[PDB]
Parts: structure tokens; C-alpha cells; sequence
DNA sequence: ATACCTCTTGC
DNA sequence: ATACCTCTTGC
DNA sequence: ATACCTCTTGC
DNA sequence: ATACCTCTTGC
């Protein structure tokens, strides 16, 4: 029934007992420069909470949802993987929506033409740590003595995994607290398995080798990182680090090979208003001047006519591969977009973003069941392969059936096949451009694969550093344990309970260019409105909410 | 740590911490005990132990 | 030869020698030959060869 | 008197 | 023109 | 007081 | 350590 006894503070230079270290601030400046450059600094802060680790321990564990792929068809189900589990929590913070409200993003992406991104740093303060003891009356102390631990792996030693892709960043509201989560990583393991389809007679080999004692990497923070310990009076810092990657444009293109270069002179033009008085070229398509890369005929027609490259590829889908550890999607850059589409048609390419309350769910919902939303890109660069097409060489047309193959075409007798699903026209014509950002629950920038060479650009964010990339980030709360411990025994120590709260704040810069007019119309331009207004807003309760934000308004010529 | 030196000498370091955990002792004295299995060896044929 | 330097970069140093035979060539001239194994592809399905 | 959709490859 | 199983009892 | 799996983007 | 809805009555 005691307070602890309420303990007493000296004082240093940086900190104290009842001795705040840090300064809270979630605001975002914007600094504008000569020329139309601007320097944006984005401040964030929060305050995080978490409790001691399960088990101080680490655990090697292998996962298996044999029983679900087992049925035949369900290829895609496959959940089967190894993965060490450590006792500590990864504090991230990649993601547009750390980072940014609504109002700022309109700003930017109304206003901008290019955004770079320039150096980040973070700092975490006034730690605090208690000690829960318990008729159920659960009381609170302080435990002044208790340490808070840290480690910053600055080498990038350990395997990197944002947590942005599995919704585990911070939480996007300052004023709410939110947390860190548990960290784990990918363990090697060997693994086969057989697709198979409904109709699919006996068992398809489905099983789990085991680990390529070569493959083998086991790391822990403790041998690779120095920790910190801070206690009450303590405070860390990271230093600040700048980024090295190329920059984003907030612009979208829309020309297609159909659209580069002169159009073809009209000698006839309409004489009257209305939607259905076109203008003619008036001249046999057989009989025009041009240029083609088709060698046998004199047909020239927008779709004969050479251009000088390619914008866009095609590439199969829905691809699995599968290698060493099993199957997986085929990764496409483009995704499609248009008219023929409106979330319905969507397909292959287009991401799609699954989250909760502490990322954009309604916060007053109730039910588990996640938000979620399909990002269609601005950039007119997919395909609409029902429009594709193949003919014989020869070219007599109109086109036979014997000439032809169609989308329509079923292929390896399938019928839901056809050659476009395992089509591919990649080539050192093709032309295209990188994702776009996606508020708010896009990662912001991501790490380059070491391999010897690369990937052209990642799906998951538009920054991709060149160099290294800034070291993650863990905590954990230090043991602290009870007056009986045997470390010779068998069993599991006993702890005190124990968590921990603290602020971090971090500041994320970037730097970007102002936009302007070029054209007689104007352009598209985010805004609010009676139908999205209470987007915007709290709800009588407190509900919030963040919608999804398009980020490439605005046109550029491609050509 | 390895340190890589000239002519190939290296410099390991090797760092190292623990938690450590201590309880007070069973009494704040200095004792002088004597142990005896007298017993076992007394057995013939156990001297080794 | 390994030559250990200072942050643990190596110069290896590989020499290598060897006594090595010659014979005057069949006859000194250049000549333009053709090859033609037609007969082992004309079988079919022996493209590959 | 042409520089990457302005001024402005200026200053 | 020999130095402790290399270069190198050099530099 | 984060640099490309150590020390060490130090010296 | 308060200046006209940011940074910044700074520089
Ligand atoms: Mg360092
Ligand atoms: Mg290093
Ligand atoms: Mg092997
Ligand atoms: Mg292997």
C-alpha cells in the first residue's frame, strides 16, 4: 500500500529526474527560396508506449499453413516461412503519413512539379518507465532507477524491413500515442511446391526441406549494436543523415506511342460546330508519306506509323514464380489506369493499400475488419491488353481467324488464358517512369538490393537510396528482475512488470520546386468539397480519419 | 572488433557485457568450515574419491 | 604472394611460370577452310548438333 | 544570340 | 646476396 | 552525432 | 525570450 518512496533528483547539464529533455513539435515548415525552390522541414513528434518483451529471448520459428495450400488450387494461399523473433521492437517511421497532413500534401502536390528528398534524423526524450502491482487494484510507480534500452544500427547490419508494408509505421495522428512494434526477420529455409488446379488428381508435391546450412545467417542486436540505456534523465539523438537519391516528380505524363510526334495534316476540315463533324486527313491510307517499321505494306495508319520508342511494356500476369523458397507474385511497375478501368477493371500493377485505425481507419469504427483502397496512378503508361492484338507476318488484310491471335484466343486450351497473360514486350525500347507516391500510407524511401546489378526502381517507394540508407532503430525495456533468479535453471525468469513511455520526434527534410503555368488551361488541382468536406474532420466523437491522396496531378509532355 | 594491421598483424577486441544479479549473502560472517565424506572413502577401494 | 595491408585489403601477388613447347607449324600459310558436318544434321531433329 | 514547359544556361 | 613455412631480417 | 554487415564515412 | 495563420519581428 506504499508510493515507493518518491525518489530524489540531482541535475546536470542535459537532464534530471524531474527534468524534461526535449521539446515537442509536430509542425511543418515551409521555406521558400530563390528561384521557386522550397525547403521543406517536416517535424513530427509522438508518444510512444511499450511494454517489456515476452520473452527475453530469441526464437527461431518456422510457420506452416500446409493444411490451407493442401486443397488444390490454393497455390496462392501459401503462407509457409522461417523467421527469427527477437525481443526487440522497431520504432518506424517511413510513410507519407508520419509525416504529413492532408492540408500539407495539397500544398505540395498542388504546387509542385519535383520533390527531393534531403536528410532525416530523430531523437527520442523524456523516457519514462513503471511498474505495474496489484482484490484487483492495479497501481503505478515509478521505477526512477529502471533503464530504457536503445541501439541504432547506423552499419545497417541487421536485414532491413520497413514496416510500412505491413501498416506497422508510427501512428499518423500527433495527438494520439501510439507504438512500436516487435521485430523479427526472415530465416533461410528450403521449400517446394507443386500448382495444381481444382480439377487436380492426387497430392502435388508440398513440403518443407528444411535450411541450407549455407544460407544460414543468424544475427542479434546485441553482438552488432552498442546499446544505450537511458533512464528517466537519460535522452538519445541520432545524428542527422542525408539521403542520396534521385528526386520524384509530381507530374504525370499521358502521351502513349499514340500520341508522339506530328500529327498527320488534315486536308479537310470540318465547318460547322457539334461532336460528330470530323476533320479528314483525305488521303488513302496506302497512298500517304511517312515512315514505318513494317516492311511489306504501304499502309500507313496511326497505328502503322513509326515512333521512336516505347512507351509502357507488357508483361504476363497474373505471374507466380517460383524459386528456392516458393512461389510468388510477379511484380509489374506500371499498373493500367483510364477509362476502361474505374476500380473495377483493376488489375495488375495497381497497388493496393490495407490498413488500421493508427493509419487511416476511421477511429470510431468498430469491427476488425481493415480499410482499404486501390491506387490508380495518374500516369496514363499501362495496358489494356484486350485491346492487344497478333498478326501473321504477311499482312494481307482485312485479317483471317488462321493469321490472327486474340485476347480472345484460348491458349494451351485453356479458356481463361491467353497469350497476353504470358506476354512480354520489355526491350530496350521501353520507356517508363517511376511510381508515384502515395499518401498516406506509402513508404517513403526504401533500401537498393545488393546485388550486382538493378532493379531500374522499386514498387514499394519512389526513393531509393544509392548509398546507405538510415539505420533502424530499436528499442526494448531492460530487464528487471525480482529478488529470485537462477539463471541456472531451466525455467523462464521472472520479471518485474514493467513498461516504458516516451516522446520521439524526428524531422525529415525535403526540398522541392514550385511549379508553373504553361499552358492556356488549367490543370487539375486537389481541393475540398461538399462530398469529401468531412474527410477532413473529427467527428462529433473525436473519429478521425485519412483518405487516400493522388500525388501526380499535373500533365508534362513526354514528347 | 578486428582490426586489420599492416603485415598482417590484427587487433581483435573483443567487448563484452552482462546484467548481473546478486542477492545479499546468507550472513555477513567469515566462517572456517571443514568437509568430511570420511563415509565414502571409508568404503575401501574409493580412495580417488 | 599475400601482402596484408592496413584495413585488411591484400595484394595478391601471382607469378607463375612454365617451360613451354613449340613445333614449327604444318606448313606457313594462312588458309580459309570450311567445315561441314551436313550429314550428322541432316538427320532431323539433330539440329542442335 | 536556342538550353531540358516562364522570367533565366540569367545573374 | 640464406633469416625462423610468402611478399619481407623488406622498407 | 546514422554511412554501404566491425573497429572506421575513423584518422 | 509572444509580433500580424510557418520557418522568421529570423538573418
Ligand atoms: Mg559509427
Ligand atoms: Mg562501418
Ligand atoms: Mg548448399
Ligand atoms: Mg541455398
Amino acid at each position: 500500500g506504499s508510493g515507493n518512496g518518491s525518489g530524489g533528483g540531482g541535475g546536470g547539464g542535459s537532464g534530471g529526474v524531474g527534468i524534461s529533455t526535449g521539446t515537442f513539435n509536430n509542425q511543418t515548415e515551409f521555406k521558400f527560396l530563390e528561384n521557386g525552390w522550397v525547403e521543406i522541414t517536416a517535424n513530427s513528434s509522438r508518444l510512444v508506449h511499450l511494454n517489456m518483451p515476452e520473452s527475453e529471448n530469441y526464437r527461431r520459428v518456422v510457420v506452416n499453413n500446409m493444411d490451407k495450400t493442401a486443397v488444390n488450387g490454393n497455390m496462392a494461399l501459401d503462407d509457409i516461412h522461417a523467421q527469427i523473433v527477437t525481443p526487440w521492437s522497431l520504432v518506424d517511421a517511413n510513410a507519407w503519413g508520419v509525416w504529413f497532413n492532408p492540408g500539407d500534401w495539397q500544398l505540395i502536390v498542388n504546387t509542385m512539379s519535383e520533390l527531393h528528398l534531403v536528410s532525416f534524423e530523430q531523437e527520442i526524450f523524456n523516457v519514462v518507465l513503471k511498474t505495474v502491482s496489484e482484490p484487483p487494484t492495479k497501481v503505478y510507480n515509478n521505477d526512477l532507477t529502471a533503464s530504457l534500452m536503445v541501439a541504432l544500427d547506423s552499419n545497417n547490419t541487421m536485414p532491413f524491413t520497413p514496416a510500412a508494408m505491413r501498416s506497422e509505421t508510427l501512428g499518423f495522428y500527433p495527438w494520439k500515442p501510439t507504438i512500436p512494434t516487435p521485430w523479427r526477420y526472415y530465416f533461410q529455409w528450403d521449400r517446394t511446391l507443386i500448382p495444381s488446379h481444382t480439377g487436380t488428381s492426387g497430392t502435388p508435391t508440398n513440403i518443407y526441406h528444411g535450411t541450407d546450412p549455407d544460407d544460414v545467417q543468424f544475427y542479434t542486436i546485441e553482438n552488432s549494436v552498442p546499446v544505450h540505456l537511458l533512464r528517466t534523465g537519460d535522452e538519445f539523438a541520432t545524428g542527422t543523415f542525408f539521403f542520396d537519391c534521385k528526386p520524384c516528380r509530381l507530374t504525370h505524363t499521358w502521351q502513349t506511342n499514340r500520341a508522339l510526334g506530328l500529327p498527320p495534316f488534315l486536308n479537310s476540315l470540318p465547318q460547322s460546330e457539334g461532336a460528330t463533324n470530323f476533320g479528314d486527313i483525305g488521303v488513302q491510307q496506302d497512298k500517304r508519306r511517312g515512315v514505318t517499321q513494317m516492311g511489306n505494306t504501304n499502309y500507313i495508319t496511326e497505328a502503322t506509323i513509326m515512333r521512336p520508342a516505347e512507351v509502357g511494356y507488357s508483361a504476363p500476369y497474373y505471374s507466380f514464380e517460383a524459386s528456392t523458397q516458393g512461389p510468388f507474385k510477379t511484380p509489374i511497375a506500371a499498373g493500367r489506369g483510364g477509362a476502361q478501368t474505374d476500380e473495377n477493371q483493376a488489375a495488375d500493377g495497381n497497388p493496393r493499400y490495407a490498413f488500421g485505425r493508427q493509419h487511416g481507419q476511421k477511429t470510431t469504427t468498430t469491427g476488425e475488419t481493415p480499410e482499404r483502397f486501390t491506387y490508380i496512378a495518374h500516369q496514363d503508361t499501362g495496358r489494356y491488353p484486350e485491346g492487344d492484338w497478333i498478326q501473321n507476318i504477311n499482312f494481307n488484310l482485312p485479317v483471317t481467324n488462321d493469321n490472327v491471335l486474340l485476347p480472345t484466343d484460348p491458349i494451351g486450351g485453356k479458356t481463361g488464358i491467353n497469350y497476353t497473360n504470358i506476354f512480354n514486350t520489355y526491350g530496350p525500347l521501353t520507356a517508363l517512369n517511376n511510381v508515384p507516391p502515395v499518401y498516406p500510407n506509402g513508404q517513403i524511401w526504401d533500401k537498393e538490393f545488393d546485388t550486382d546489378l538493378k532493379p531500374r526502381l522499386h514498387v514499394n517507394a519512389p526513393f531509393v537510396c544509392q548509398n546507405n540508407c538510415p539505420g533502424q532503430l530499436f528499442v526494448k525495456v531492460a530487464p528487471n528482475l525480482t529478488n529470485e533468479y537462477d539463471p541456472d535453471a531451466s525455467a523462464n525468469m521472472s520479471r518485474i512488470v514493467t513498461y516504458s513511455d516516451f516522446w520521439w520526434k524526428g524531422k525529415l527534410v525535403f526540398k522541392a520546386k514550385l511549379r508553373a503555368s504553361h499552358t492556356w488551361n488549367p490543370i487539375q488541382q486537389m481541393s475540398i468539397n461538399v462530398d469529401n468536406q468531412f474527410n477532413y474532420v473529427p467527428s462529433n466523437i473525436g473519429g478521425m480519419k485519412i483518405v487516400y491522396e493522388k500525388s501526380q496531378l499535373a500533365p508534362r509532355k513526354l514528347y
